[PDB]
């Protein structure tokens, strides 16, 4: 177990193994909140349904992460003792074990708010059984930030290939920054919902007064993280213009956005990779055009999510005078020369003239899906005539009688609409789907695997912008907004002030429009909702912004997927899958009921 240095290393990897595997779609808690909907009945869906309380926790970080923390303290206890172990190995594995303790607690704070602080190896199985009590939120934040800072001084700035996925100082700084931004957010920073949220002895657990200083702290920490990341070689991904084995997508901006974290020739944007394999049941085979049993045509962007993408002018659809929201469902003819949809076919108005990120990441009526097949069956069948680019991209039709629609089968239409492996909305996801994926009748792993981006540099840029705008003073907004404009520029857009010059209500300066409730913050938040689409942020961002009732207590919407004509397709229907959110209770997850029973000083989260 600690019998030799190799055994010790396998043990450090077991500690890492207790981290939630965020790219394991069937088992993660936070795949999405409201961005996509699917017919696969994964565990995360139970959170979307609102079906969690102290007796039905679904996924209990409280249990699993505490066990991970214990293992880290064991490694720390026993590492000096391993035969033949070097001081180099002792220092590094200890640093990584300390990092993990911090990160496990960061995850607890994210999920539960106030947490126990495990400061030493715990002897009993659960926090309450060790008679640990929850500490004020700000105390927990400050403790974890200190441990991350200290671990950072003892970690390398990058990992070698064999160690990829393991901790670095850049990761530690980036996690600290993110956590501090969360602490400054409406849910945690002077939130009136929590005035009486106290331990049984009366100790107040949540800050009661809003502090602008919390945003400044987050902004300074995000600046530290950005400087560390750029010092270590990280940059925003831009696609190569040279030929490679994967020619689609061909539009260079769409390709840049599609391949941000999936192009192994340039992973420099990725700061924290999740290198455990997502496997067959991950995002790729669940998103691609129908061909069972390896191609499931299921992860479908919702209307709410589609409405978040910008127009081609980098503006919200309800702020761009050149986009008529009254006409979203109008049927239009795709003109000659259109590169993201088939000339001469028809589609809905709201699918045209959107920003590159829309075409990079959304499949829609008579747009294209860059993917492959090992057999021209089902959606890839010659019958449909959807093959393009010598088999590297495919025309997607979502009417019931078209290749990606509910009555389609192997080169033929069938009477019944299927109830499995279909798009509930009339759209499909393309983000995180490598264009080299091969549809197939089997159920192997995806053709090309890649690490999932737990942290990537564009998130740091948006975190900085958010914190700078939230603070709103001392010249911070201008500094942070410049980094948000770099994200926009990479996505083919103009800077904010250039784009909002022509908005329905123009914005010509940040002055007097900052702070967490102003126009500039609204711009930041929507940019984040787009840029980080389907990367496990929505679930937590909607919560920290206190927008849980607005978005998570509303059923998803889609187009009329039973339609056999474009005219009947162009109608928005409510999807009846349960979607509920009880505010403020469900902003935080429930402490397991038994924990509050075992330790009198343990308090449940409000409302549970």
């Amino acid at each position: 177990a600690f019998a030799n240095p190799r055994a010790a290393l396998r043990y450090l990897y077991s500690c890492y193994g207790y981290l939630p595997q965020s790219n394991m779609v069937q088992s993660c808690m936070d795949f999405t909140g409201d961005e996509t909907i699917s017919p696969f009945a994964e565990s995360y869906v139970k959170f979307a349904e609102g079906s969690y309380d102290s007796s039905n926790t679904i996924i209990s970080y409280w249990n699993t992460l505490f066990q991970g923390i214990r293992q880290c303290y064991l490694l720390k206890e026993n590492i000096h003792s391993v035969p033949k172990i070097s001081q180099e190995e002792v220092d590094l594995y200890t640093a990584e074990a300390d990092f993990l303790i911090a990160y496990f607690h960061l995850l607890l704070i994210k999920c539960y708010g106030p947490t126990i602080l495990v400061k030493e190896l715990p002897a009993l199985d659960t926090p309450a059984e060790n008679m640990l009590g929850r500490r004020p939120y700000d105390e927990c934040i400050d403790w974890v930030a200190d441990l991350l800072d200290d671990a950072a001084t003892r970690l390398p700035a990058t990992r070698n290939s064999s160690d990829y996925g393991r901790a670095t100082s850049v990761i530690a700084k980036s996690l600290k920054a993110r956590m501090l931004l969360y602490a400054a957010s409406p849910l945690f920073n002077g939130n009136p919902d929590y005035t009486d949220f106290k331990n049984p002895d009366g100790e107040q657990l949540m800050s009661t007064t809003y502090s602008e200083e919390k945003y400044k702290r987050a902004a300074d920490a995000t600046w530290d993280a950005i400087q560390a990341a750029s010092g270590a070689g990280h940059e925003l991904y831009i696609a190569s213009t040279t030929s490679n084995a994967y020619p689609e997508p061909t539009n260079l901006t769409e390709r840049t956005l599609r391949m941000t974290f999936m192009d192994s020739e340039n992973y420099k944007e990725v700061i924290f990779p999740e290198t455990r394999k997502a496997g067959a049941y991950g995002i790729q085979r669940k998103s691609i055009p129908f061909f069972p049993r390896g191609s499931w045509n299921g992860i479908a962007p919702t209307i709410t999510m589609l409405d978040r993408f910008y127009t081609v002018n980098g503006l919200p659809i309800d702020e761009d005078p050149e986009f008529n929201t009254n006409n979203k469902l109008d049927i239009v003819t795709i003109p000659e020369g259109t590169t993201y949809a088939e000339p001469g076919k028809r589609t809905l108005y709201m699918n045209m003239n959107r920003e590159p990120r829309f075409y990079a990441w959304v499949a829609f009526e008579n747009g294209y899906y860059e993917c492959r097949t090992d057999d021209k069956r089902y959606a890839y069948h010659k019958f449909w005539g959807a093959e393009r680019s010598e088999g590297d991209k495919w025309l997607t039709g979502f009417l019931a009688t078209e290749n990606c629609g509910v009555r389609a089968d192997d080169g033929k239409i069938v009477t019944a609409a299927r109830s499995q492996n279909y798009s509930k909305t009339g759209y499909l996801n393309k983000k995180g789907v490598h264009p080299g994926i091969q549809a197939t009748v089997g159920t192997p792993g995806p053709t090309v695997e890649y690490p999932w981006p737990v942290i990537r540099l564009a998130e740091l840029y948006l975190n900085y912008a958010e914190a700078c705008v939230g603070y709103g003073k001392e010249g911070y907004p201008e500094k942070g907004m410049a980094y948000l404009d770099k994200v926009r520029e990479r996505a083919g857009l103009k800077p904010v002030l250039e784009s909002w010059a022509n908005a329905k209500v123009p914005l010509t300066s940040y002055d007097g429009q900052c702070g967490p409730d102003g126009r500039v913050m609204k711009i930041v938040r929507q940019e984040r909702m787009i840029e980080l689409y389907q990367e496990n942020h929505n679930f937590w961002d909607i919560r920290r912004w206190k927008m849980g009732e607005t978005y998570f207590n509303v059923k998803a919407r889609g187009l009329n997927i039973l339609a056999e004509t474009m005219e009947d397709f162009a109608k928005i229907v409510e999807i009846q899958d349960k979607r509920t959110f009880d505010a403020p209770r469900q902003y935080l997850m429930p402490i397991p009921a038994g924990e509050v029973s075992k330790n009198p000083n343990m308090v449940q989260n409000p409302g549970y």
